[PDB]
Formats: C-alpha cells, structure tokens, sequence
C-alpha cells in the first residue's frame, strides 16, 4: 500500500460564486464572491483591498476593480482579516499584478510567508501561494490611503494574528463607521492546553470584548454569513446584519458550547 | 457557474511507494521510495539528506533513518537536486523535526521559499510547504560533513536552481565517485523565445555538457528512471544504470526532439 | 556640504569585556560579557543559547562553549529576550557556525529578519547582520531540549516581542526556578500617543505584572546591571541580585517617572 | 582588553555630496551624488529608480524625484546594479516611503534579503538595511513600465547577481541605446581558489565579454568615475565617457593585472 495522495482544499460553491461589486457605503465595495467578503474601499490616492478569498479568485478581483474603474497599479494596499486559504488565498498573485503593498500584524506575517502551512491546528492541511507583508502594523496603529483613515485592532483567536480593520465612510450625506472583524469560529481546534496555543482560550475571551467595544455603525465579516449578510439580495444584503455587540455574544455563546463539549468528550 | 476548485498534485501509486532501505556505497543509502530518490549519507559526525521526495514522505524518511541507526537530531543537513514538490516536498517538515540546515544555490533557496508557487513553468499549479535556504552554495563550492565532501555543480535548464552534487564513497575497499545528477527534463515547457526564460535552451545545452564532465563511477538522477535504475530489485538496482554520458546524450537527443515539435507546431 | 557619514553602534567597554564561564546553576552558565548576559545551558543532548550579546561576540562565545566541553555543532537551539544589537547581535554567525535553531515569538522573528533596522523607537541607527527565526513560539508554549523545558512568558513593551523564558534547574541537589527576564527600559521612547506603538503603556503595564507572577527563585537579566547581577565577582555575582516582584517594581517606578517627563515637556 | 567596537562604513566626501538632476536622455536623469549614480527614469505610467546609492541617500533622492515631478507613490520599480552598501543602500527605506517593487535576480535577491551581511568577501564589514525583492528577474528578461522596456544582463562577478540594465530612451528625436552596466572592479577579492566562489574568474571573464556585446550608444556605471563621467561638470558629463567596449577591456587589464599579483604573493 502506497503513502496517500495530497489531497485539494475544496469549499463550498458559493464560496467560489462570483457576484458583481455590491456598494457598502460611499467608497466601500464587496467585489468577492457570494460567500467570501473582499472589500475594495476606492480612494482619491489610489484603492484599498481588505482581503481576497480564495487563490482562484484573483482574477475575478482585478475584473471587479476595472468595473469599478480601478486599474491593477492603483490598488495600493491589501490588508488581512486573517491568514488562512480562503481569505489572503490570492494575495501573492495579486501584488504582483499590482504593485500593491501589504500591511499586516507580526503573527500574520508570518503565516503568510508560510503559505499557511505548518498552521497551529491545520498543520499543511490547507495551504496557499506564499506572500511577503511590506509594513508590519502594531494594535491600534493608523493606515491611511486617499485620506481615509483604516485602524487595526488585534483579536487573536481564530489565528494568532487575526485582526478586525475599522474605518469611517459615508453613505451619501451622514458618516457610517465600518467594522470589518474577523472570524471567530474554532473549527475543530483543540481548545484546552494546546501545547501549540497555550493561551487560546485567553485570546479568544479578550477578542469578544475587543469586538463588543468596537466602533461599529455597520458590521461586516469574512464570511457574510457570521454576520448575517446575504450578499446576494444586492439592497437588501445588509438589512438582517448584527451588530458588533449581537457578533461578539453569539460567538462567545459558540465557543462556550464547543469548550463544554471538549471537556466532556 | 462557479469557480474551480482547487486540485491536487497527484502522482503515480509507484512514486509514493515505500521502500527499506537500499544500500549504494559504504555510507550511501536510498531510502525514498521506489520511484523518487532521496539518498541518506551517513557519517561520523552525522547524517546528510540528498531530496526527500513529496510532501507526505517526511515520516517515511524519518522511519527509514531510524533504520539506519539516524536519530532525527543527527541529521545535519539537507541537498536538493531541484525544488519542485516530488523533490523538496517535505523539506520544511524534516527542518522542524531534526534541526537540520538546508544548503543551497540562490535560485534554489528563492523557489524553495515559494514552496514552489509563481514557477516559471508551473504557475501555482504544484506547489508544497515553503521552507528557507540556510546556507547559499556557489558553483563549485564543496560542503563537508564528517569529512565527506560534496560538490555542487549548477545545472539550470529543468530548474534555474538545477544542481548536480558529487561526492566520493567507497564499495567496502575501493573509491566510488557518485554522481547524483539532476533532471533534464522539460515538461510541457515552452523552450523557445520563452520570456520568464530567456536563455533556456542555452542553459540547458551548457548543463549537457556539465552532465557529461561530472566525476562519476555511479550516476543517480531523482527519476531512478531517468538513469535506469530498479529501487525494487534490490542488489540488482543498478546493474543497467547509465553512465552520466549517456544520460546527458540521451536527455539531449529528447530536449532536440522537443526544441524541434515546439518549433514545428 | 555632503550627506553625513553612517556612525557605528558603539557601546561601553565593559558590554565588550570578555568573561570565563561563571556558573549560574548545575546546568547553567552565563559565558558572555561581564556586561551583557548571554546563558548556556547544557543538557544531556545539546546546549541551548539564552541571547548572545553584540555581533562581534560570536568567537568568544563559541570560545567559552568549548572550554565547557560544548562543541558547535552540539548547540542545539538559540533563545532571544528580545532582538536589539546588543543581545541577538551574534544570532546570524552562530546560526553559520553551529546548525542551532533560533525559536522566538512572531514579533521578535520580524525584527530579527531585519536585522534591527526600521526599529519602532531607533530607526536604523542599531542594526545587526539579520537571522530568521526557525520555530516560531507561542505565549507559554514550553521548548524542551534534553528534558529542560524552558517557558516563554510575553512581556512586550521594550520591544514588541520582549520575552521572558524560565526553566528549573538544580543546584547540587534542590530545584532552582530561573527566571531570564527581558529588559524594561524604555530609552528616550516615546511613551504616549506613539503612533507606531499606539497601546505602548498598555503593554508596559502589563508585562510589570507578568514579570512579579513569574516562577523565580533566581532572577537574571540581558544587562546584569538591571538586576543587580555583578558578573566580575565570580561565586558572589548573585549576592544582591533583585526578585522578580523588585525588578518589575523598579522598572515601574522608572517608567511611571518618566511618563510624567513626558507628560511635563 | 574588551573586544572592538563596531566599525562604522565610511566613504568619500563626494560620495555623499549631493547634485540637482542631471539630464541624460529624454526620459532618464542622474539623481544621485556627484560619485554615486542613481538613474530615474520617467514614464507615462510611474518612474523607475536604478540604484540608489548609499542608506542615507534615501530623501536626497525622493528630494529630486519631487523636483522632476515624481511625488513619491508614483515611483513603481527599483532596479539594482548590485546589492552593496554604496548602490543599494536606501532600498529599504525607499520601498517603505513609494510603495515600490524591486525586482532583481535571485543571486541580487539573497544579498539585499541580507542586507549585505555574509557577503563573499566583506564577511559583516559592510552592512545596510535589508530587502526584499518583489519579482524575481531572469537572464535577458524584459521588464516594462509604461511602455520602456529595460533588459537585464547577468555579469556576474563584482557580486554574483551583478546584472546590466539597458533600455533605449531618446535624445529630442534619435533614439539612444543606454547601458547601466555593473561594476567590474574586485577590490581586495581573493580571486583565485576561492572557496566561497569557486568560478569567480570564469564568470569575470565571461562577464567582460558579456559588457563587450552590450546595446550601447552611451555607457553609465554605479561609480561614474569607471566609465569616466564627470557628474559635476552638467551637459559636459558624459563628454569622455568609455564606450562599453573600452571600460571592459580597461577593467580586464585590472583585473589580469590584480590575478598576476595575486599569484605572485
Ligand atoms: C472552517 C471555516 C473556514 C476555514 C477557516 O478559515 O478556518 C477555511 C480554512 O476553510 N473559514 C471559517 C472562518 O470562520 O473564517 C471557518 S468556520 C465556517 C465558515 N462560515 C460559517 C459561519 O461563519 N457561520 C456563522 C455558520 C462556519
Ligand atoms: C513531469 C515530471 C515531474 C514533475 C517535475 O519535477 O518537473 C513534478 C512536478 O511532477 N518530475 C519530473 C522530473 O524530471 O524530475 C518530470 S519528467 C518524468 C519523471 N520520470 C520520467 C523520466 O524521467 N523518464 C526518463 C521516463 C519523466
Ligand atoms: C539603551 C540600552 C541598550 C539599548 C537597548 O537594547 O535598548 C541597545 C540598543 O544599545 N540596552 C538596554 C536594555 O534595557 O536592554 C538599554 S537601557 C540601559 C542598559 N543598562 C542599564 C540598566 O539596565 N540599568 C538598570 C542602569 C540602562
Ligand atoms: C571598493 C569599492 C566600493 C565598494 C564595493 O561596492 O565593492 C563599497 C562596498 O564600498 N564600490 C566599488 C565598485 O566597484 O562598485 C569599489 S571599487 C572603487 C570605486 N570607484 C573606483 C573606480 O571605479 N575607478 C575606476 C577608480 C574604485
Ligand atoms: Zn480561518
Ligand atoms: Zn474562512
Ligand atoms: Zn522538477
Ligand atoms: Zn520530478
Ligand atoms: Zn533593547
Ligand atoms: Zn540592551
Ligand atoms: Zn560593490
Ligand atoms: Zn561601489
């Protein structure tokens, strides 16, 4: 009997279902697919891309951008939700069709120079073209692109780097402060004395409450639907979304049942 | 419709087929699989690897090594014939798990951190867990452990980074002037006018020539095919092995037969 | 007038005063200067480096190494306080000279990487030949070699990555719990409002508490000073070193006067 | 006695005297000091950076870029002579501060990624801050910005990712084939029996053919003293420059001369 094969990381298909840009706000699109959010915030110096989805994606973005008027050379800035496959999976592709740079935390670094490999609990189950970050960002620390202002705040959890993205557009007259937090699922980890995670459960119940305090007029979230979008309902996408706070509890409530359960079995 | 799903590098059952250990020369051992190379020479001062095969084979070769009396943490250091993921596919995986220190040419170190993604040839269709270089071998340079000595001989043409690593053992008594040449195959890649590689098909006919120079009483390839080699049977493995002229005259007459069809067509 | 000329890291004579080894514990020696710590702890399969001081301290202590029966290639791995000229300064050469691993957080492997330069208080002005990291580390992940388990606790605030390790070693016959504490200094920072380190005190104040909690029968420090350590006086060099719950106190004190400096001017 | 303190990388004067731009053709200015070249070359679509002289150059030059007309995001590409102190000094600071990519050859690569630490002949002595390249270039590979198309053309040797750039700009109306070839000097390099470059003779030999064979209407080097330019000098600058022929056949009867006296004593 041989050794197996490599086995393809494989999502569902509306993961992979391409969508025309959906507007946010004044200068904030959703040019991923239905089920993946990657934000593309247009500025008068030059677009911003809060996350890709998957590594196949690429293209579809940089089509997304052009409708939007956005050349490949003015995207000037990716920043990360978080480093796994279906997020930052086309990142590596995507600076070199643009010149864009990449902001990010220490710990998204380098898992984004691994590929996502040697992942703390996908080990190289789930992994993606390598990509270099060009600014490493500190907690709280200010990116500005065109003026507008994005603001990073760490909560670690989901991966060690994981990061919610903060900003203030407009909907035609009035400000609507945006919060694009990560995800806060746990998906088979090993919650409890993870030798690779000592202090995951500290993590994670600190990144409620960051997310809890967040400013937050419209929350959004790699996955539309841990925040109850429906990107496809175009208008009527963001009408059932849930507030940070309404977020952070139904995630804490989660994690709470799987760390019961893991202490039981 | 959706888009595609990512797939998987799959291989023939045979490449991911394990073997025992299969002795070469006095410190000299094969002990990949049937089909991929990956030689484990074993010294005073411990062990060196020459390629590892794919991804899923760092426990074979760790299981292999313990065989051969090779604790993980007494392998010293890893060569590469070229890092394409049936070659380097575990490289990142054994540096965890002994401690070891890779060796190699520029070209080598820059695609082995890519995990073999952006490949000149491949795109993103191959890849495997990146891993870094932790010493730059120049053309010629000779690495010692345990005082052995081997020689790097740059190849390029299959790879930019294409190395040939030559070392002198023993068959109880007498010198054995091993050759471990790398491939010179050239897998559906455009050879001509080809911008990524511009002077491929020069690279190439100097690394015939190379081929033919090497210091060699026992060729290998990574291929045992390639130098026809039969890991299976054993004592008989490499009764009708090539010479490095033959296989350099052979790789020739395919890379002209290719050069021609690419021209025709 | 000309662009000024680059100015060298110049540092005090005795952070440059080469020492013996001078036994801290039955398996621990700080082997470095009398002015800059640098610990090698010998286990029954390998040394392991605790800092190694400036760059050009790499040959004394490979030196002071082989005078405790320590051959190069029996370090096994390297750990960092924090990754500024003057502690992990020799970090690249020893990595060359020896095959050891270096294992540190994600904040210290960005910094390392860059060799110091684009420092968040220094800029270039203390830079150092860079390294990587090869096993990134977790807040209270235990590393074992040889059966010591040494433990990284995170106290960022000197640098982002600032870490504490401890580990129990004996003397003669009774446990001793060492603590290696990292540096609390804060030199000519900017403490409030600093935009590339915008929760600065936050973390600060934090790491004072980490440090008073951690296991602490013997307290050392990157600079002997700071604990009140004196290296020139052999088996007397601990007499008046500090507790942890002292050093963390002073520091605070020290950090609170010169906020309100700051405050004030 | 303490051991030394670090040593700082000090030049001459004009070697940080800075200049105003100085026209070279249509498109392409010397921004750089009186003894350092720096070529900007400006295009419909974003400017491109070749060398950049010493660290410290790093505002001079985005100083004259701004006086051309090139705000500092517009500057898209940096291309290297080679990766020492005095020609790829400012890389990092300047990719920092425009939002640009360096491409470079793999060899080019390795060296900025450390910045110039291990180097084959200065060891540590001669250090700046590090980079990373962005696209990795290839033997003869044509990069393009805004519609100038610059070649490169490995001369290794100086360094081993030595490489010459050539593009054609215009002078009002007739094109000129411009030529930025490397440095041919070996200063104080062991060049025979090199253990850390093994070829280092055959590829200055080969690389002296290589400069002879170049497009060339007008030669330019990092050190405008080596193809006798006189920056100082304004519309006379270029007035006794070589011709590509004439500086590698000056630099070879240097370089034989140094081989003769090397083999003497
Ligand atoms: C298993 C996932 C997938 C993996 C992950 O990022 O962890 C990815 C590697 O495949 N992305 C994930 C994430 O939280 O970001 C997870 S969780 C899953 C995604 N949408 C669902 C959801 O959020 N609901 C509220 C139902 C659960
Ligand atoms: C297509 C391959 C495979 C790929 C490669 O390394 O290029 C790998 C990525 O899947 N490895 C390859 C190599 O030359 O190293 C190639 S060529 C193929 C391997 N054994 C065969 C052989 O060498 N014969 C003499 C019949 C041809
Ligand atoms: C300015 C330093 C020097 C710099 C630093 O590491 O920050 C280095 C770059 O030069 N190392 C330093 C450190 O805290 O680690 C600092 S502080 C200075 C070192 N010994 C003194 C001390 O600790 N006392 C208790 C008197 C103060
Ligand atoms: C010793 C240098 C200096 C060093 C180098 O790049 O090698 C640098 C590290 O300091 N740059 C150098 C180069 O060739 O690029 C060298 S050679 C020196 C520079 N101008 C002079 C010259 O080229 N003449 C024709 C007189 C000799
Ligand atoms: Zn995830
Ligand atoms: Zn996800
Ligand atoms: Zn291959
Ligand atoms: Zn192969
Ligand atoms: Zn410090
Ligand atoms: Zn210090
Ligand atoms: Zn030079
Ligand atoms: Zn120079």
């Amino acid at each position: 009997a041989p050794l197996p094969q490599l086995r393809a990381y494989t999502v569902d298909a509306s993961w992979l279902q391409p969508m025309a840009p959906l507007q946010v706000a004044d200068h904030t699109w959703q040019i991923g697919t239905e089920d993946l959010t990657a934000l593309l915030v247009q500025t008068a110096e030059g677009a911003v891309l809060l996350d890709g989805g998957m590594p196949q994606m690429a293209g579809h973005l940089l089509d997304n951008m052009k409708l939007r008027g956005v050349a490949p050379q003015d995207l000037r800035l990716i920043l990360l939700s978080h480093a796994h496959a279906d997020h930052a999976g086309p990142v590596a592709e995507l600076k070199r069709r643009t010149g864009a740079h990449v902001a990010a935390n220490a710990e998204t670094a380098v898992l984004l120079a691994r590929g996502g490999s040697n992942d703390l609990h996908f080990g190289d189950g789930i992994t993606y073209p390598p990509a270099s970050a060009d600014r490493i960002i500190m907690d709280g620390e200010v990116v500005t692109v065109g003026g507008i202002a994005f603001t990073a705040h760490f909560m670690p959890g989901h991966t060690p780097g994981s990061t919610a993205w903060t900003w203030t557009d407009t909907r035609d007259g009035k400000p609507v402060r945006i919060a694009y937090a990560d995800s806060l699922s746990a998906p088979g980890y090993q919650l409890k004395g993870n030798p690779r995670y000592p202090r995951l459960i500290e993590d994670y119940k600190r990144s409620f409450a960051t997310v809890r305090a967040l400013p937050c007029d419209l929350l959004l979230t790699p996955h539309p639907g841990a925040s109850n979008w429906n990107y496809a309902v175009g208008s009527k996408a963001s009408a059932e979304a849930l507030t940070c706070n309404a977020y952070a509890d139904a995630a804490e409530k989660k994690f709470d049942a799987q760390l019961a359960r893991e202490t039981a079995g």
